[PDB]
Formats: C-alpha cells, sequence, structure tokens
C-alpha cells in the first residue's frame, strides 16, 4: 500500500500476523493506520482505534520479548 | 506460494527510531536458521536487525506503546 484510504471489515487472528507497519497522518498519507503483514504475504489496513487491531500488535510486541 | 527471505544475519548500523515505521518477525521455529526483526522503513528498504539488541529491543516496545493510544 500507498496510502490506506480506507480500512478493513475483516478481523484477523494473531497467528496470521507476522508484522505491521504503522501510516501517520500528514506523514505522507491523510490518515492514520496499521498496516498488518501476513503470513500470505499479503498486507491489510486496519482502523487504529479497534480493539482487535491493538490485540495484534500487543502480541507481537510481546512474542519479541520471548526472542 | 515462496519460502520466506530469511536474513542470515544482523546490520551493524543502529537506525534511528524516526525512521522506522513497522517490524516483521523473522522466526527460526518457522524455519529460518535464527531470530530477526526486519525493520521497516518509509522508503520500502528493510533491515535485518539482532532482536536481543537494547536498540531493536527498544523500537519495537514503542511502536507497541504508540499504537496502543492511538
Amino acid at each position: 500500500f500507498d496510502c490506506c484510504l480506507g480500512y478493513t471489515d475483516r478481523i484477523l487472528h494473531p497467528k496470521f500476523i507476522v508484522g505491521f507497519t504503522r501510516q501517520l497522518a500528514n506523514e505522507g498519507c491523510d490518515i492514520n493506520a496499521i498496516i498488518f503483514h501476513t503470513k500470505k504475504k499479503l498486507s491489510v489496513c486496519a482502523n487504529p482505534k479497534q480493539t482487535w487491531v491493538k490485540y495484534i500488535v500487543r502480541l507481537l510486541s510481546k512474542k519479541v520479548k520471548n526472542m
């Protein structure tokens, strides 16, 4: 994605996610977004304020501590 | 589908947090030889980084804390 202009409505499970990128408003794009990177080598634009989005990011972060 | 582009080693060049916009985790238990943190940048040039290093752990934690507050 160059800029996310809209968001997915489909909740993903944490096991499917290998990473994320943050898009910030006024840093090249007009809205904020979390871009999830999946095990299928696809990406998904997600609403940063949604619970499931924060949940995946929290779990990814905790795993990195185990590394 | 294709096999993942494993990092085989880690950069020695520490990056400023302001240039890191995301990361992907590479896990040895998913078949690559080593664990790695693959940092993503605005230019789309990704960097292989050592998960045990302080500069890496800081940036991963910082991105995560910022996301929580968004």
